[PDB]
């Protein structure tokens, strides 16, 4: 049971992100200003979360463009659970999940498309003991509780582009080369669950 997310939030820079809702988009922008991050107004305890996604076009080395679940970006005992892309390979997206501000379980998954060449579906099933990330209708990884933590906070729903090529000396995202700037990431159809808003 889903229903479009149509009330947002914007973190920082609301110049860089823009909403149409009467074509149920919204756009992340990156430029020499930086990026932005939008989010649900309200938490969610589990469910379905979903958005189509185009990623920007041109050489994104160097940036991070994401979709994701967080307790509360900035916590450092998070709870999240993440699909990321790597800017310096669009044929890749990368997921994760923290648990109490410990993540450390990053796959890495081929898309078999470039991230950029239209619009596909990204889905995070989250409940209480299994989790699963889906591209274009297919699960690509599928995770259970076992002791080692497992997200249970309530987290909103997060999505950003920001420039990581800082992290690991350029070797997660690529140096930020920035030559097609501006980098527009759009999503489409975001859906949240309707039942589990807490509060
Ligand atoms: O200059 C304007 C404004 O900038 C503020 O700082 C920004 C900073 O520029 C930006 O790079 C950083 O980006 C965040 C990003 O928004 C966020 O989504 C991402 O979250 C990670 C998360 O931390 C991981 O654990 C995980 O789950 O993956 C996600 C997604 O990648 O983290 C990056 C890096 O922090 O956001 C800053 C704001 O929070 C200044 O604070 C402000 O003063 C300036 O006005
Ligand atoms: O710097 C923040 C980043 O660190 C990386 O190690 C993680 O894979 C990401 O999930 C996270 O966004």
């Amino acid at each position: 049971e889903a229903q479009p997310l149509k009330f947002i939030a914007v973190d920082y820079c609301p110049e860089s992100c823009t909403h149409s809702p009467e074509s149920s988009t919204i756009t992340l922008t990156f430029d020499h200003r930086g990026g932005s991050r939008w989010r649900s107004t309200t938490r969610f305890q589990y469910g379905t979360f979903s958005s189509l996604i185009q990623c920007p076009k041109g050489n994104t080395s160097g940036l991070n463009f994401n979709i994701y679940l967080s307790s509360l970006e900035g916590d450092k005992s998070q709870d999240a659970i993440d699909f990321e892309f790597l800017g310096k390979d669009k044929r890749i997206v990368q997921t994760n999940y923290y648990t109490a501000g410990t993540g450390n379980r990053e796959a890495i998954h081929d898309l078999g498309f470039d991230c950029s060449d239209g619009f596909h579906e990204y889905v995070i099933k989250w409940g209480p003991d299994l989790i699963q990330w889906l591209i274009d209708g297919k699960v690509i990884r599928s995770v259970r509780a076992d002791g080692e933590g497992f997200p249970q906070k309530p987290m909103f729903l997060y999505a950003s582009v920001w420039d990581a090529s800082y992290i690991d000396e350029g070797r997660w995202t690529g140096p930020y080369v920035g030559c097609d700037a501006p980098y527009i990431c759009l999503y489409k159809n975001v859906n949240v669950p309707v039942g589990t808003a807490v509060e």
